[PDB]
């Protein structure tokens, strides 16, 4: 049971959805992002990403030229990877020589294919590892290939290899995007969808410890092969149940404690029935209760989102639970006698007494490794100064807009987390601002003032230079000590903007607030494709 | 805990299989050759490679594969087919017995250049093994570049120990199809496609398989941040080193062998020998007690299969109690000495021998693990030789195959190859069986078939109511009991199943090492 390993981080770019909070308000309300494949690219349809050319190159020491060169799978994973730390509440300096192992769900080859035309930078091997090259990690860095089941199979390994003691941290992966016609068409009446997500993962004693914000618990997984079926990309259905069952055995899981599963399928394709009677039988082995759990699968909102596919429907299950709400599955055997029913509404997700919410993600792919993983609800024992830094003038401000944007959608924020998250769980960088705040409202207010250039005497900003400090020496120190303990927040944000190093532990005496999800690094915009 | 190693095979530049590569070995045999125009013209493009040959063979039908979609396969994924599926055969495993075990594949893989130049997918490649034999363990390839098979290697054992599986293939293959993924390896490389089969030890003992060795300890991790990816990190490899020495309880004076990643003579390599002599000498001041080498001075750098290909010389190595050379920083105050030799690889008393394997790839993922020598407790008239094929000719193959090793292979016990060849092999359509007592009449019996002497002393045919009738079976066991082989052997060549255990009353024989199916010589390739 202590072998739980914490979700305690992630971040997630889908069709129609920029990130998780995007996808999130798409998930409540339905919505369904698949289009018309148009020219700009080259069945018909497909869940597509846009400006999939986009990156930062810079803000990874990596030279534009060599963007160009660049797989955009590996540019859009890097990216996704790095904010699903911050949004962890980690950075470089904390991430520094980690033993923080990278499994990346990966499954095609196509731009470096599309380049050797005119010209190793684009394999699988590399494409785990820019992470750790770029952040000084320490543990494994393993693609895995196993067509759509990749990233839910990477999950299992970074899972074992923490209970193991091997590495104390991972981040686990996938990511898919179609760049030519034959690569689509190799999917497929699954319509194909690309997506790029990326989770945290920490046992959770250390995540207790360390005190990470925690979105979730897997408390079970494991993968296996169908074998022998009629042809390699149909299923198993003793596989199927031996896989579910040997889980909910091996961690002493009852059935009737689980209330979701993310379906691989989405009930209207050739191997989706024996997926229902598979999961259906092995639950009434242990129950004759009916209709208490709800199934679904985000592939019908996004498409099938191939490696991918695991990391999407882990991201939403974390996030109906922390809403407590079970959201529609779109478009979806005799259910009445069930354990199961297909879930339509948008609703609250009901439990039976102060127990935890659990649910299960399924992940099957065309070559016939299968993954399965189950979640548990994370039940914890429940003026600042707002700091914000970029490599770049244009990403501070565009920081800025999202910290707005974020604190507008969000009447609910504690303001001392945040400030606290802004101080110790981001990296400060070159372009430097700073503010003072007591309330929400105080708080908009200076952004909105940053953003407009009115002055605002609660305002700092700077860049960083070389700058001329004599603290850096014993009796300015002191000053320095003099100025947080009596809680001269200005000083302190005026020295900060300009370089100086400050230790924010000592801003909290007996209370002391707590890292949470706010918005991440802005990425550059900027257009790089084949030369 | 300790995790056995109970089959191989290896096809390596120079080497179809282990035993000519193990041959090779002894004799220094550096197999690298001139690239021929036959792969393409080096000089419109080093120039040197190992390389296999006959890389477009390939048995179809034996694999229930149609022929014309054997011209759409990567001969990557053909080639380890037919070599993944011989080590089960080494180690005395055929379809019956492997029918839904829980058996993992593992495959290290990195590149994919047949389905450029055109089912070619990695995770295929990987998955070919389980759907042809039904297995059900997960089926996962691996591409950290050269660190490949080893890594794979790591994640078997670690699922073994979890109990995830009960047992694993864990292989790896390297063909350079192409000028352009030569070129950018080569900032010698190698081909070559190996595999091996790992259970639990306790398991192994139990079910009484041949154990070649056993690996102690393993671990994985990454460069991190280097000055450019593919330069490698010394603290990295320290700290792997020396965690997985700590984390296992290794005393690195244990150690009298490492087979190195590298040869010696790169880049990276100054880094490699004193990363592993600090850590060396954290715990000891013995000096020049652990021999050093690489058997990529043989074959090449032979990418995603080196770390098989590493592990087999070092099973090899102490099977034989035998240290050989490699081919082509101040050693003396060090606990490392290259060795140059064939010599006897000796321990102090009693103490089994124990070897490293280090595989670093270009993208920074790196693999160390530690294995030890398998020592056996001490064991405690005609036999009947059954051999089988698909095809007749494949059968006869087979005959020279058996015939051969029984030749270069003097002490062979007839009775545990006999029990091998009964209990090991599948019963497959095209039949032939005979009696021997002795080295010289197997041979000469096996030379009577080839030779399509009349002899009535061997049986043969291609694929019946001792099923039916409850006293006609009653009559075969009693001719078993009174061991009357002759007709044990008659009916059985027919296809009459028989229960081998019943020959055997309490001495029962073991399952060794045989050579494999010999696969059709078939060439295929682009449509």
């Amino acid at each position: 049971p202590e072998d739980a390993i914490a979700i305690v981080g992630m971040s997630g770019r889908y069709p129609g959805a920029r990130n998780v909070r995007e996808y999130w308000d798409n998930l409540v309300h339905a919505r369904n992002a698949i289009r018309d494949i148009p020219t700009s690219r080259w069945c018909k349809s497909m869940g597509m990403l846009d400006d999939i050319e986009h990156f930062d190159p810079l803000f990874f020491n990596i030279p534009p030229s060599e963007a160009e060169l660049m797989d955009p799978q590996h540019r859009i994973f890097l990216q996704e990877g790095y904010k699903a730390f911050e949004d962890a509440g980690y950075n470089a300096r904390t991430l520094n020589e980690k033993k923080c192992g990278v499994y990346l769900g990966i499954m095609s080859n196509e731009y470096g294919v599309m380049l050797n035309r005119q010209s190793t930078g684009n394999s699988f091997a590399i494409a785990a590892a820019r992470i750790p090259y770029f952040l000084n990690l320490k543990g494994p860095a393993i693609p895995i290939d196993t067509a759509s089941s990749s990233s839910l199979v990477g999950t299992h390994l970074a899972r074992q290899a923490l209970i193991n003691k091997e590495i104390d941290m991972a981040l686990v992966g996938g990511v898919s995007l179609y760049l030519t016609p034959e690569s689509y068409m190799s999917m497929c009446g699954f319509v194909p969808g690309e997506g790029a997500g990326a989770l945290v993962l920490k046992r959770l004693k250390d995540a207790e410890a360390d005190r990470d914000h925690i979105y979730g618990i897997i408390i079970g997984s494991g993968i296996n092969q169908d074998g022998k079926t009629n042809g390699i990309t149909a299923p198993s259905a003793k596989s199927q149940m031996d896989l579910e069952r040997d889980i909910y055995e091996t961690y002493g899981i009852h059935p009737e404690s689980i209330s979701y599963v993310e379906m691989h399928g989405t009930g209207t394709k050739q191997g989706d029935p024996i997926e229902l009677e598979a999961l259906s039988t092995v639950f009434q082995e242990k129950t004759d209760k009916k209709q208490f759990c709800a199934i679904g699968s985000v592939k019908s909102n996004i498409g099938h989102t191939s490696a991918a596919a695991g990391v999407a429907g882990v991201q939403k299950v974390l996030l109906c639970m922390n809403h407590k709400t079970l959201v529609p599955t779109l478009n979806f055997f005799e259910f009445e006698h069930s354990p199961l029913y297909v879930n339509t509404e948008l609703k609250p997700w009901e439990t039976a007494d102060g127990k935890p919410r659990r649910a299960c993600v399924s992940s099957f792919g065309y070559s016939g490794t299968n993954a399965h993983i189950v979640i548990e609800e994370y039940q914890p024992e429940k003026s600042a100064l707002f700091v914000l830094s970029a490599k770049k003038e244009k990403q501070l401000k565009a920081y800025a807009e999202a910290m707005k944007d974020f604190v507008t959608s969000n009447e609910d924020i504690d303001l001392e987390d945040m400030a606290y998250t802004l101080q110790t769980g981001r990296e400060a960088m070159d372009y430097r601002m700073a503010f003072l705040a007591d309330s929400r409202e105080m708080l908009i207010k200076a952004l909105d003032d940053y953003l407009a250039e009115m002055p605002n005497g609660s305002i700092f900003a700077a860049h960083v230079k070389t700058k001329k400090s004599e603290i850096k020496d014993h009796d300015a120190k002191a000053l320095l000590q003099t100025w947080i303990e009596k809680k001269r927040l200005e000083k302190v944000a005026e020295l900060w903007v300009k370089g100086l190093q400050i230790d924010w532990n000592k801003l909290y005496g007996e209370y002391t607030p707590r890292r949470i999800s706010l918005p991440a690094y802005p990425f550059a915009e900027e257009y790089y494709w084949l030369p």
